[PDB]
């Protein structure tokens, strides 16, 4: 259940997402993530601004430990924050989330955002990230990451990275925002046209954070479609969301501190949706992105409108 990536290695197709925010206990990403490698998701998200590497590394560890997966069973990906992105700043930190994690190399690393910000919640810069690619593309070579992407990129910063001047790698995927409400269908066309793999996230439609999220937008997995495929296939609204995604070609994550929906999640290799099921959810698609805040909307690589 892995789609084979630009530079040879494999990338399962459904990921778990670590993020909790400050209120929760880091403890718990410790417990979750255990859960998650035990109900069988292979594919674990995590970043530098999660503030839970050192937890999501051990819980990875101790599954290693206890005889359960070996290292190279698990896809661990990190990502670059976007106050380190000139180059000079790339690599320590990368080698200090292996650091936090006690790993000897991450899957994959990513450029979180496009979106630079004063050398971690500072005011904006202004790096040439092609730059930052390109030192990027030196953390390959030299191991510490098995494959690096991007994430939040939309067509003219990738068209950036693939027409730099003697560019070594292409990215291996990007990692959007994406959903019924904001399915990303030409971004999506143009990373196929590239062998470029779409990863999406906030597929169960945000965990909807006061600071980034209109607490009066629509809820996702409330849409009446969604619910309406979920009691036909007898199945639930989240399900239809993460295999309408499978179906299109996307790799998915979705996030869940619950026992329960974590093992539930991973349902979503045991049904199929059928053509006129996929129009209908395609038929949902309504531009909206749940994270909406000035404070990336003011910002000059801000990737949507
Ligand atoms: N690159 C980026 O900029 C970026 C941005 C956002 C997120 N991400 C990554 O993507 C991951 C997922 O995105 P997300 O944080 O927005 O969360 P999500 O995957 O969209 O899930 C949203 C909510 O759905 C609930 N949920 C999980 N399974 C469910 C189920 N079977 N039925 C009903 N509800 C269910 C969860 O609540 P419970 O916890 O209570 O189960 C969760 O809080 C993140 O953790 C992060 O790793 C990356
Ligand atoms: C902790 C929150 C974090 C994450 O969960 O990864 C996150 C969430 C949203 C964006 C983002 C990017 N580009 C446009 N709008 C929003 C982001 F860069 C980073």
């Amino acid at each position: 259940q892995c789609v084979k990536l630009n530079d040879g290695h494999f990338m399962p197709v459904l990921g778990f997402g670590t993020y909790a925010p400050p209120e929760v206990p880091r403890s718990k990403a410790l417990e979750v993530t255990k859960l998650a490698i035990e109900a069988g998701f292979r594919h674990i998200d995590s970043a530098h601004l999660y503030n839970n590497e050192e937890q999501v590394g051990l819980a990875i560890r101790s599954k290693i430990a206890d005889g359960s997966v070996k290292r190279e069973d698990i896809f661990y990906t990190s990502k670059l924050w976007s106050t380190f992105h000139r180059p000079e700043l790339v690599r320590p930190a990368l080698e200090n989330s292996l650091k936090k994690a006690q790993l000897d190399y991450v899957d994959l690393y990513l450029i979180h955002s496009p979106m630079s910000l004063k050398p971690l919640s500072p005011i904006f810069d202004i790096v040439d990230l092609c730059t930052t690619w390109e030192a990027m593309e030196k953390c390959k070579d030299a191991g510490l990451a098995k494959s690096i992407g991007v994430s939040n990129f939309n067509r003219r910063q990738l068209e950036m990275i693939l027409n730099k001047p003697g560019l070594k790698y292409k990215p291996v995927c990007n990692q959007v925002e994406c959903h019924p409400y904001f399915n990303r269908s030409k971004l999506l066309d143009f990373c196929k046209s590239k062998d470029i793999v779409l990863v999406a996230y906030s597929a169960l439609g945000s965990q909807r954070d006061k600071r980034w999220v209109d607490p009066n937008s629509p809820v996702l997995l409330e849409d009446p479609v969604l619910c309406a495929l979920a009691k036909k296939h007898k199945r639930t609204p989240a399900l239809i969301a993460l295999r309408y995604q499978l179906q299109r070609g996307v790799v998915v994550l979705a996030k869940s501190y619950n026992e329960q929906r974590i093992r539930q999640n991973v349902q979503v290799f045991e049904f199929q949706l059928t053509a006129e099921d996929m129009k209908a959810i395609d038929g949902l698609d309504r531009n909206l992105h749940y994270f909406n805040s000035d404070s990336f909307a003011s910002h000059p690589n801000y990737p949507y409108s």
